[PDB]
Formats: structure tokens, sequence, C-alpha cells
């Protein structure tokens, strides 16, 4: 065990060595976060380290289509922004809905945007 030094809880909040990271620090580290074969890492040339993730690495708190019927832009609780997000590729558990983002990362839909997400569906999203 490399016990991971970075932890992301189910609500998307990060710690390092057990200390809470401010959102902007979580956003800095998220820029180099990947999920490879179901395991999470921060990846740089010199340092490649593990991250423990309770649920999803990112919590989606807002979304919009760039244009009618387009793919989605989403933003997260730590302030990251993601483009070209495809409703058709969503994944459900019995508890939550997840959307696929870059670098193998999935974003969990936050409770406060759930109903708005359901309302957003267009039949064209299945095309
Ligand atoms: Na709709």
């Amino acid at each position: 065990s490399e016990v991971p030094l970075f932890d992301i809880n189910a609500l998307g909040d990060w710690t390092y060595l057990g200390t809470s990271l401010p959102a902007k620090f979580a956003k800095l580290f998220a820029s180099i976060l990947h999920c490879i074969d179901d395991e999470y890492f921060l990846i740089t040339p010199v340092e490649k380290v593990r991250v423990q993730v309770e649920d999803a690495p990112l919590l989606i708190v807002d979304f919009e289509r760039a244009q009618p019927h387009s793919l989605l832009n989403v933003s997260t609780s730590i302030g990251t922004l993601h483009h070209n997000v495809d409703i058709k590729q969503m994944k459900l558990t019995d508890d939550s809905v997840y959307l696929p983002l870059e670098r193998g990362l999935w974003g969990k839909l936050g409770r406060a945007c759930y109903y708005n997400f359901v309302n957003e569906f267009n039949l064209s999203d299945l095309n």
C-alpha cells in the first residue's frame, strides 16, 4: 500500500495528509488528476501519486448547453469546468447519476441540480 495521501470524499471535498484543501487547491490538483484502470492518480513528469476517491472525483453543481440541443458544459463544486459532456453516456447507480468527463473522470450530479438535469433532457440527446 502506497496509502494515498490525497482523499476525495463522497461530496467531492479534498484532503491532503488529512487536512482540508481549499477549493482552488483542489482545482489545481484536479488539473493533473486521472482515473486509469479504476484507480486515481495525480500525474506529473517527476511525481505520480495515488488519490483515494470515495464515490466520484468531482461533484457537478451546474450545467448548460452551449446551443439548443448541444452537448453540455458542466462545472463542479471545486470550480472546474468541462466541455462536450454527453447526456447519452450517463451512468446510473441506485443512488446517483454520473456524467463522463476527461481523463477517465466521472462527475456525480449534485442533489441541487438533479431535477434541472431531468428537465433538460431532449429526445435528440439519444441520437
Ligand atoms: Na426536457
